[PDB]
């Protein structure tokens, strides 16, 4: 069955000339609304959720995790790193990296959770432990971001994305204090005003990453807050034909709208 929602999704997806994937899961009632929802979609920093959320678990068995210092030297800089570069020949905390990496999308950060966890593997091996079956992160920053057509790598479903989020954000699979932080970190995203936010009644509250990356590879998923009902989870992705195609942050607010607009 193809609804009005997929069908706006479907009329939008072809005036942008790339591809978008959409699952939202309203918890009001549990239902779900998916466009390609189980396509595959490159994360690029979206995936720095994972991460995140992935140390968060560790620091459940030890308390002062999230304060053990990570050196960074001059060649830990990778390609964007707004706060890390702050830090050079330094320390941060783990803590420290985690609100860099969701907040920032600090790359040099990110691959500081990923080395934490063992490797991109480490954040795979976590994503399984709380029931996804189809995330898979394979390399770490930059290269995560190639988004070629068709490559398996680095790659998630809109579904189970979602799924995800829903279960780190509202669910159970982070200890109450470690998903309050995880949820206050989202909220405190500094990148997010144009993508699902723009798309959304502005009385609405909502916590967000977003990605990008080549193939115009361009990323959101929020947890959200609509005013008067529970809680939503919405995410949006998209990805282009061209490698050097621009950014589209203006879809996936579109796709946010056509969502906000058929509950
Ligand atoms: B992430 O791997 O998508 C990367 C981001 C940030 C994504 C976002 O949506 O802010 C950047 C930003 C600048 C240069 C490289 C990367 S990778």
């Amino acid at each position: 069955q193809t609804s009005a929602v997929q069908q706006k999704l479907a009329a939008l997806e072809k005036s942008s000339g790339g591809r978008l994937g959409v699952a939202l899961i309203d918890t009001a009632d549990n239902t779900q609304v998916l466009y390609r929802g189980d396509e595959r979609f490159p994360m690029c920093s979206t995936s720095k959720v994972m991460a995140a959320a992935a140390v968060l678990k560790q620091s459940e068995t030890q308390k002062q995790l999230l304060n053990q210092p990570v050196e960074i030297k001059p060649a830990d800089l990778v390609n964007y790193n707004p706060i890390a570069e702050k830090h050079v020949n330094g320390t941060m905390t783990l803590a420290e990296l985690s609100a860099a990496a969701l907040q920032y999308s600090d790359n040099t950060a990110m691959n500081k959770l990923i080395a934490q966890l063992g490797g991109p593997g480490g954040v795979t091996a976590f994503a399984r432990a709380i029931g996804d079956e189809t995330f898979r992160l394979d390399r770490t920053e930059p290269t995560l971001n190639t988004a070629i057509p068709g490559d398996p790598r680095d790659t998630t479903t809109p579904r189970a994305m979602a799924q995800t989020l829903r279960q780190l954000t509202l669910g159970h699979a982070l200890g109450e204090t470690q998903r309050a932080q995880l949820v206050t970190w989202l909220k405190g995203n500094t990148t997010g005003a144009a993508s699902i936010r723009a798309g959304l009644p502005t009385s609405w509250t909502a916590g967000d990453k977003t990605g990008s990356g080549d193939y115009g590879t361009t990323n959101d998923i929020a947890v959200i807050w609509p005013q008067g009902r529970a809680p939503l989870v919405l995410v949006t992705y998209f990805t282009q034909p061209q490698q050097n195609a621009e950014s589209r942050r203006d879809v996936l607010a579109s796709a946010a709208r056509i969502i906000a607009e058929g509950l």
